[PDB]
């Protein structure tokens, strides 16, 4: 098939997630304060996505100012010798994170800050499960409210799916599945559960 599923996009993250699990405790605090600042600065988005290529570069890469300035501390060793246990992950989650907008880039900001990612992450994550085909459009029996979230017009996690191509509402249905917010919403689980599977 073209598509996979969500067990399969469940998957393939967490190819990249379960050995996050590994890293050590302060990379993981000192890289996630750096992600949220590259979060705030699209500028620096792009200039990390430079920096680190796709994590082939042969030889030392060289340090950068501001955010990704500090990211790319991070993930180097004293000789700017980036590490691939630590620059690959980082490179998978820039890739998703092209997909989405700079008002979501801001929006996972808000939630490195909080520590507030599981509450998203499931959201998103259980909207790809009921949503299945993913090429049907269908309205969805999910009230995020009843999950423990703020639900409404410009809330969090409204503005985030609202990103992503979903048709949204106040009342029942407040979601319904549109298959063009499939790569967008597929991208934005995958980056919430990196950055949570580094939390």
């Amino acid at each position: 098939a073209f598509t996979e599923d969500f067990q399969g996009l469940r998957a393939e993250v967490e190819t990249i997630s379960k050995e996050l699990e590994l890293l050590d405790r302060e990379l993981c605090q000192l890289l996630l304060e750096g992600l949220e600042g590259v979060l705030r600065d699209q500028l620096a988005l792009r200039a990390l996505e430079e920096a680190l290529e796709q994590g082939q570069s042969l030889g030392p890469v060289e340090p950068l100012d501001g955010p990704a300035g500090a990211v790319l501390e991070c993930l180097v060793l004293s000789s700017g010798m980036l590490v691939p246990e630590l620059a690959i992950p980082v490179v998978y989650l820039l890739g998703a994170l092209t997909m989405l907008s700079e008002t979501q880039h801001k929006l996972l900001a808000e939630a490195l800050e909080s520590q507030t990612l599981l509450g998203p992450l499931e959201l998103v994550g259980s909207l790809l499960e009921q949503s299945a085909p993913w090429q049907e459009r269908s309205t969805m029996s999910l009230p995020p409210g009843l999950l423990g979230n703020s639900w409404g017009e410009g809330a969090p996690a409204w503005v985030l799916l609202d990103e992503c191509g979903l048709e949204l509402g106040e009342d029942t249905p407040h979601v319904c599945w549109e298959p063009q917010a499939q790569g967008r919403m597929c991208a934005l689980y995958a980056s919430l559960a990196l950055l949570s599977g580094l939390s």
